[PDB]
């Protein structure tokens, strides 16, 4: 991968986020998703890569754009691409917290080619966190005890994040019984997982079941930021098992570590759509100095150098014109 | 009011927030409320005021502490006090957004003496916003057209905030049908209303029905920040109408403007408990330079001077002990 | 001291900074100093203390004089004062100009004459007494500081003032491998920077005013760190001042506890941008109109609580700026 | 110019800034300059451009690297390049304020090919400022009266920045006489001119004489941020006139508008070396999640889009190792 594509990825997530923000709070999940997909595809085809979508909007039969296997880019180094044009379509439609646009790139085969199934996840931040600090087969209590010891705090200081779902009741109960503080997000476990390794997020541990593509994207970010994560694909019927087999996955109970989900040279980029526990959302700003503009907040990182860049971008815009001029 | 009480009010809201934070994500709404009430009462009794609670936890037969009429303070200038020890008890218990501790002070009779009933609210920020820019008897569409013209933006740029409740469905649809973006909060319409006059909140208008004491608190802050707000009390049974009558209110459909809710010299102080659209919440911080500490984020403001102060406070704490050492 | 006075102090420094700022870059050192003094005295007299100025603008010509009684009535406090640390700074619009107030219980501050003072300072709550000492070599001081901070010598940033009298310090610190950065003026800011987050300054070594050293020590006692100071006597009459104040060990080395002891409150507000605080700025907004923004810090040694205050003060900049004077 | 080169320019300025920072406060302006030159040339040759140095380190007879005319880059779109490996070598050697590293790119002929001579400069920020607001032949007083009118402030509110030099005494005296506030910098009139269009700089106007290539670099930035500037080359001896003639300039008293200094599509990038009135300098940071790193603060901007990006970058480093490891 050319060093240039890292910083080019942030332009993609910025344009996707502005498109999504034009649909924020319009109550149309589909329109928000479509605005993001359009902008991200358009932006991607200007990046100097020979890219193949390995995680994206879905299979070609269900997704006309950014489908698994689609070729993207203007030509260049060959890369596998893990996309989320809009992480949080419902989030964005309701103006909720933790909506992001996400783009990750790897050398060929770098990402777990994961099906659209659920995935158990446990994640903690810290560059010094050793392999095995978290393990899905151990109890919540033991994982949290090891994490508290590694961070040098009493159990009661720990903030565990999980999604507000019935499937997480037991997690929430056990964590709380062993003394930790457990906070709940409505949607957005990409942001929720990455927040374990984000400065001043207030979140120490993520534990929960969510989308498998979302789990891989989070693992790419954690590979760059430092931390440990374990994941395990869940299968509820024969159709899901068939998706797995179609993507080359046959060990259905495998526990994946970070290196199994995203390996080698990884670039991760994200932009906030709404305010979240990882990134701030797009905002309209006035000024006589430069006129009105939209502000976006992004992060781009790469696993080889561990360099992390936080980017605040000012995009000229006349808010007397309709906001949907931010689309494509 | 002596100028000193303004800055002493932030110490009160800070201690209340740290006590509340020790209960964040513990799933105990009652214990979070009680930690906040205890810390706020203890800190209030060290403020050099002759204070009378006019907005508080409730009536004495239902609230043992910080009840309507309670005398508080170490002695000094006479003030009416509007309190919210924890705005967002459920929020705090679940670690959701927009939880605050709030303390406002006025000269005697400065706050609307309303019963604890629902209140229709409409609020916009801006020092130059004229009286009448918002009116509860006009349609959502006409209010929003006037706001869009005053702010100099297309209707689609406006971000209207309201709570995610069935009672707001009509508002949601109409705003969206006229072209605006409408974002939903799960709770905390104090922060929701104050966000309209808060820099970089990304919220332009609040329209919703919520608690009347919360409406008064938000109006006090807006009196200091600059903005317009109209309220109308709602009565759902004969006992609530009786409450109004015993307090001297017979015009049940009265539209209160910002000056009717909070008049004269007003001091307003608030500290974040969780991250919200007005203030950031408490965080645990490490440093070799000063050791570990909790950071609080507060605001204090005064209507006479319009001076606004944003306070970031570092409170030393050894997080090897239990977090509940932050309780008073 | 009541907890109330801590937060009242910051209002004092903010008002002094706004009045100083009205005179920033006007090339009138005297007018700056007078605007600052007027604002600070008027604000101090509304604070509920029986205050006594023990360190201030020492010559009456330069009205917050040694021994003056200030305050509206309350607990007895000694007041260590600088209405404007950097009169020349503010008048030139140079870096590191501050307004500063420290308070202690009676006798808490060193009673030092208006003489020069050798200083060495480092930040860090865990730094032990003896990490810095004015009789050890610059080299050995820096070796201990590098070890304490866990960095290579070459990473250390030493701050001193750009004066001939610091040539030897500068040479030796660079000889041993450290980076040495120079400030035009403002060794209050320069010393406190050693314990300020993101200042980029690890150590201060230099000679400056004794009052400024006491003020910096008061802040370091709240922020965490170590400092040593020694008074310098060039004239017979400076020695006589010292004798008049009960000092006969002229070569005494003062640790921080000797400079500022007991319960200490320290407050400062930036006038110009510097290595500890940001300076006052003019801001526009449709939302609240125009305002001046001040950046302040207030801290207390007993609790170690530190508050950073960003304050927005309404102002019509179509009117002359000197309406910010008291 | 491809959109990718904009964000690639920042990597160049960041690497030059890190290398300069390793020499900060070492009292060796030659060594600081050489570290910056080496790092900038090595980073530039990885940028996908066909570049020609029009403003650089010097003429080939005096500068072996980054000399006027040198071809640089890895190959790509053709660009003229205006370089300052280290703006403020003496600054950086003393750890003084306002040192920057600077890289700007334009379409061919975009920059004034300026000789190494002094240049009178006057500059003001603001997208609405009209050509003629500043003019070197009007008095300081009349320039300042127009700028006060344009900004809507009393003359006493204005802050004029200039360098502390004898040649500027008349400026300083007249500006103070007409009522403005005049703040002085020891060095760094690239930063000082750009500060006029930087948010919260506190600097309204820059007036003074400095390096001509520095004037062109600042003009490039102002063309992206919005502002007006006028410049005039001045000549002290025959050698300096010859420097002008060698570059095709015989109209020695020409006044250059901002469009004469930098025109067309311009990308401008800069990174702080030391804290200054436009950018913060490099800092050493410790973290209990990421380890130690150096933080750089950069900006990159483009005149066609007016997009401005503020970039905070975290560069992994073990500070137990010698700081000279930042020289690449
Ligand atoms: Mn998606
Ligand atoms: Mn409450
Ligand atoms: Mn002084
Ligand atoms: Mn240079």
């Amino acid at each position: 991968m050319n060093r240039k594509v890292a910083l080019e990825a942030v332009r993609v997530t910025e344009l996707a986020a502005l498109a999504s923000w034009s649909q924020m709070g319009r109550g149309d999940k589909i329109a928000a998703d479509q605005a993001a997909v359009d902008a991200m595809r358009k932006a991607l085809n200007e990046v100097d890569i020979d890219g193949t979508v390995v995680i994206g909007e879905g299979e070609l039969d269900e997704a006309p754009m950014l489908y698994i296997g689609e070729k993207v880019g203007a030509g260049g180094c060959e890369v596998d691409i893990a996309l989320d044009p809009l992480e949080g379509t419902t989030i964005t439609s309701k103006g909720g917290a933790n909506a992001l646009t996400v783009l990750a790139m790897a050398d060929k085969g770098g990402f777990l080619n994961a099906p659209d199934v659920y995935m158990q996840k446990i994640a903690v931040g810290g560059i010094n966190a050793p392999k095995g600090i978290v393990d899905l087969d151990d109890s919540v209590t033991n994982n949290l005890k090891r994490i508290a010891e590694f961070k040098g705090v009493h159990m009661s200081a720990l903030v565990v994040c999980t999604m507000d779902r019935p499937r997480h009741e037991h997690i929430i109960k056990e964590a709380r019984e062993c003394g930790a503080r457990v906070i709940l997000i409505n949607d957005g476990d990409v942001s929720g997982v990455i927040a374990t390794a984000t400065e001043n997020s207030g979140i120490d541990v993520y534990i929960g079941t969510g989308g498998a593509p979302e789990g891989v994207l989070a693992a790419a970010a954690l590979k760059c930021l430092g931390g440990q994560m374990q994941a395990r694909l869940i299968f509820n019927d024969e159709e899901e098992i068939k998706r797995a087999h179609r993507l080359g996955i046959t060990d259905l109970n495998k526990k994946y570590d970070i290196d199994d989900l995203a390996s080698g040279d990884i670039v991760f980029a994200a932009t906030g759509v709404t305010d979240g526990n990882m990134l701030q959302g797009v905002k309209r700003v006035n000024s006589t100095r430069r006129g009105s503009y939209a502000v976006t907040h992004s992060v781009v990182m790469r696993s080889t150098t561990k360099t992390v860049r936080h980017i605040t971008a000012e995009h000229s815009f006349d808010f007397k014109e309709g906001i949907e001029k931010f689309m494509s």
